[PDB]
């Protein structure tokens, strides 16, 4: 599944909602900290909207439970995210995730 | 995993090794039948390598046990597959993946 740990706290009122689009700065890491993406290297946000299979489970189901402002850990399962197969020439089979996700705003 | 059930049998002597290209035709579909996709249809066979994250890993290991002109039903389990998250617009979280695969050739 997923679990978040928040790093810094959001509003604690206002969530994402299904068909909102979500904008976010984020790190991708493997367990061991070793980065394989960031939104931040290049200096540009990413967004995408909840209910519309345009993100892996992990952060659908995570992100969801973040609030506008919050920082947090997302700590994604295999099956959450690429499992057995990983992603073709950056992460592995049967690799759980972590992302440091900011979320900025919604829209 | 992945259960792989014989059509029809193969050679019994050519199996696919890693970094070889196999040539296949196959129709995906879920549990029930329905009919996701099919090079058959496109009258164009499918090409691929072993051991290059160029297919769900399901396919890689289901394949690897397949000899020249066999025809199999493979059965792939979803973390095998595109597990919780599915494929956009194509197929939905947690499914069981069902091809009808034919090994035409290795090259
Ligand atoms: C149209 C094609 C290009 C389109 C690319 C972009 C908009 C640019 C966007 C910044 C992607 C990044 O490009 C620099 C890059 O992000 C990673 O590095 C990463 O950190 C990651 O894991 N992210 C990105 C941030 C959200 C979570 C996750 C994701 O959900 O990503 C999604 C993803 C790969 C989902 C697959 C979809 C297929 C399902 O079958 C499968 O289910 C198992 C999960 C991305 C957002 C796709 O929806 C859309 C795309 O692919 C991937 C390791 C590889 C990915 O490049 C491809
Ligand atoms: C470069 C981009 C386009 C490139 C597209 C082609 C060469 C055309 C090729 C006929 C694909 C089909 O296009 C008509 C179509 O085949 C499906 O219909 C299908 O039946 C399927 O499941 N197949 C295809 C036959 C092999 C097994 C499986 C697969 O492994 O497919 C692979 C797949 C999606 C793997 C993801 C890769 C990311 C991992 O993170 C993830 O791990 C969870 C698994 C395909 C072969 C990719 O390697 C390469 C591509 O995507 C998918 C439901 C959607 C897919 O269209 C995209």
């Amino acid at each position: 599944g997923v679990q978040v740990e928040t790093i810094s706290p959001g509003d604690g009122r206002t969530f994402p909602k299904r068909g909102q689009t979500c904008v976010v700065h984020y790190t991708g890491m493997l367990e061991d900290g070793k980065k394989f993406d960031s939104s931040r290297d290049r200096n540009k946000p990413f967004k995408f909207m909840l209910g519309k299979q345009e993100v892996i489970r992990g952060w659908e189901e995570g992100v969801a439970q973040m609030s506008v402002g919050q920082r947090a850990k997302l700590t994604i399962s295999p099956d959450y995210a690429y499992g057995a197969t990983g992603h073709p020439g950056i992460i592995p089979p049967h690799a759980t995730l972590v992302f440091d996700v900011e979320l900025l705003k919604l829209e």
